C-alpha cells in the first residue's frame, strides 16, 4: 500500500530538493548541456513508465515533476540533443555523451549467505554488507582510480547506489565503463554450484580486499548469519567452495551423521577433516589449496556483489536521490557506513513533523539535505577548479 498522491504531490512542492539535484548534475547553477540533454524517466502508481523527459531549469524540473507526480524518477545519460525532441526526431538520431559512473548493490544479491531477512527486506544487521561492499568499492574508487567526486545514496528499499561525478569518470564509454565493472567485480559466477577458483596469486586489489574483509568474517558469517548450520545449505553453497571430491564427500558424510552443527564448527570441520585425508607427502599442496579456498570463500560471501549492468551502460536509468520509496514510505538518502535502514525518514513521519513544526526546513530530512548541499558546492568547485586547472596548464 503506497502513499497517496497527495502526499506524493505535497513532498515534490514542499522539501524534495530539486535546486541542489539539478546543480548536481548539471554541474554549474548555470543551466547546461549536462541537464537540458540530460533523460530523466518517471514510473507511475499503476505501473505506467515514460522516457525520455528533460528539463531545462530547476523551474521546469520542479514543474514536470510536480504536474506528473510520479512514484519515483530515474536519471539518465546527457545526449546530444535534448531527450523531450526525441519522437521529432532524427538527426541521426539521440546519441549519448557522458554520465555519472553509478554502482548498485541490491541486498537480495546476498541472499545464499544472509539468514536474518531475505528478498527486498533489509535490516541493521545484514545492513553490514552493505558497507562492506562501500569500504571496499570506495577504496577502489580513491586508491586505483583516483575518483574523489563520489557519494552513496539509500535506494529505499533493498541497498546502495554510488554515483561518481568526477569529468572523467562521465567520460567513460561503454567498454571503458565494464572494464572498470571488471576490475571491481572480482566475483564471477555468484555460485554456487561452484568454486571461484580466482585467479593467483590473487592481483593485488583481491589482496587489498581480502585483507579488508577478513577480519568480519567470523563475526558476520560464522556467527551473526550463520547460513550453513542448515545442512542442505552447506551442501549447495559451503561444499562446492572446496577443491577436492573426496573432502566434499567426507563432510558430506560427517554433516548428514552430524546434523545441524554451526557454521563455526562447520568451518572448522573442513580443516579436521582434510588434515586427516591428505597427511603425506603432498600434505603441503592440499594445506595450500584450501586456504585458497576459503580465502575465496571469504570474497564470495563478503565482497560487493553488483547490479553489473546498472554500471556498464552509459545510459542506464537510475532512481534520483531523494526520491519516496511507494513500498516502505522511505526517503532515498545520501548515507554512509554508519547508516542502518531503520534511520531512513519516512514520508510520512516527515509531512507530519513540518506541520507540528509549522516550517518547511524543521524536519528530520533537512540535514541529510545540508549536507547534499554541502557535497554539491563542492563539486561545483572542483569542476570549475578543473576548467581553472586548464587555464593553469595553459598559463604557460
Amino acid at each position: 500500500n503506497g502513499p497517496s498522491s497527495s502526499d506524493m504531490e505535497y513532498y515534490y512542492k514542499s522539501l524534495y530538493p530539486f535546486k541542489h539535484i539539478f546543480n548536481w548534475l548539471n554541474h554549474s547553477p548555470k543551466p547546461s548541456r549536462d541537464m537540458i540533454n540530460r533523460e530523466f524517466a518517471m514510473a507511475f502508481r499503476s505501473g505506467a513508465y515514460k522516457r525520455y523527459n528533460s528539463f531545462n531549469s530547476v523551474q521546469d524540473f520542479k514543474a514536470q515533476i510536480e504536474k506528473a507526480n510520479p512514484d519515483r524518477f530515474e536519471i539518465g545519460a546527457i545526449y546530444n540533443k535534448p531527450p523531450r525532441e526525441r519522437d521529432t526526431l532524427l538527426k541521426s538520431e539521440l546519441k549519448a555523451l557522458e554520465k555519472e559512473l553509478v554502482f548498485d548493490i541490491d541486498m537480495d544479491d546476498y541472499d545464499a549467505f544472509r539468514t536474518c531477512c531475505s528478498g527486498a527486506q533489509v535490516c541493521s544487521k545484514c545492513w553490514k554488507f552493505i558497507s562492506l561492499a562501500m569500504k571496499i568499492t570506495n577504496t577502489a574508487l580513491r586508491e586505483d582510480f583516483g575518483y574523489k567526486d563520489f557519494i552513496w545514496v539509500f535506494s529505499g528499499r533493498r541497498g546502495a547506489h554510488c554515483w561518481v561525478s568526477d569529468k572523467r569518470a562521465r567520460a567513460l564509454t561503454d567498454v571503458q565503463r565494464r572494464n572498470v565493472l571488471d576490475y571491481v567485480n572480482v566475483i564471477r559466477d555468484r555460485n554456487t554450484d561452484k568454486r571461484l577458483a580466482l585467479k593467483r596469486p590473487y592481483h593485488p586489489h583481491l589482496a587489498r580486499s581480502l585483507e579488508q574483509l577478513k577480519p568480519f568474517f567470523v563475526s558476520i558469517m560464522l556467527e551473526e548469519q550463520n547460513p550453513w548450520e542448515d545442512d542442505q545449505h552447506a551442501i549447495q553453497t559451503l561444499l562446492p567452495a572446496l577443491y577436492d571430491k573426496q573432502l566434499i564427500d567426507s563432510l558430506k558424510k560427517y554433516w548428514l551423521d552430524n546434523p545441524r552443527r554451526s557454521s563455526k564448527e562447520k568451518w572448522n570441520d573442513i580443516d579436521q577433516i582434510a588434515t586427516s585425508l591428505f597427511k603425506g607427502p603432498k600434505q603441503d599442496s592440499h594445506i595450500i589449496k584450501l586456504r585458497e579456498c576459503k580465502e575465496d570463500l571469504v570474497l564470495m560471501t563478503l565482497y560487493p556483489k553488483l547490479d553489473v549492468e546498472v554500471t556498464k551502460q552509459t545510459i542506464h536509468l537510475l532512481k534520483a536521490p531523494f526520491c519516496i520509496h511507494p513500498a516502505t514510505g522511505n526517503v532515498c538518502v545520501p548515507i554512509d557506513e554508519s547508516f542502518a535502514p531503520e534511520k531512513a525518514p519516512k514520508l510520512i513521519d516527515l509531512q507530519t513533523e513540518m506541520e507540528k513544526n509549522n516550517d518547511v526546513s524543521l524536519t528530520a530530512l533537512q540535514p541529510f539535505i545540508n549536507q547534499f548541499q554541502a557535497y554539491v558546492s563542492s563539486l561545483l568547485k572542483n569542476e570549475l577548479g578543473s576548467v581553472k586547472r586548464e587555464r593553469e596548464d595553459d598559463d604557460e
